């Protein structure tokens, strides 16, 4: 019964990544941005699942979710939403291999994070 | 309802079944994730803590027993103190499990998680 719930959980997150709109303020989008920023991960299985987001991949520049971006930990903090344009990166289309984002998916890192601190 | 609302309801459906199938002895990452939410956001159940009464194992206990992650507790210094499993209320009368006796957070996680997200982003 738990294997069914885990797969349904992964299915919701996958469609959430597909339907993510950078301009809309939504609590479900906020919760996912929080997980990616705090657990330090991108996507569910991998960050390439964000390539199924039509709005993201239609950008002319290297654009990625801001919550996925590799960043240091602040003092007493911390989650940026929406889409971020890569620093320095010609208008040659969106390139996922160029995203300065965490390379591990949140599926694997959340379980490791849970088995480590609780 | 919008496409995000229907993902929100499906997410709430998983949590409801997760609470029903919750086993105090099993080590599971999905159970761990829910215990973390209840302890950190300080809430119990999805809509309300009465959803835990759908857990047959919990309601079959002879004493006042509640999820440990729901328990009212102070915040530790630099520590994510999250207790798993079922907790028995602080020798007592063996008159069955009474949810009205649970020293747990009275707010459901559905309402409280959005408030936590809408405040500190």
């Amino acid at each position: 019964n738990m294997g069914k719930l885990k797969q349904e959980m992964g299915g919701i997150v996958t469609e959430l990544i597909r339907d993510y709109q950078s301009s809309r303020e939504d609590s479900l989008q906020d919760a996912w941005d929080y997980v990616q920023a705090q657990v330090k991960c991108c996507g569910w299985v991998s960050f390439y699942q964000w390539t199924d987001n039509a709005e993201l991949m239609n950008r002319p520049e290297v654009t990625y979710p801001c919550s996925c971006e590799v960043k240091g930990e602040e003092d007493n903090s911390s989650v940026r939403k929406g889409f971020c344009e890569a620093p320095g990166q010609t208008q040659s289309g969106n390139h996922p291999e160029d995203w300065p984002v965490y390379q591990e998916g949140c599926m694997e890192k959340v379980q490791a994070w849970l088995q480590e601190n609780l």
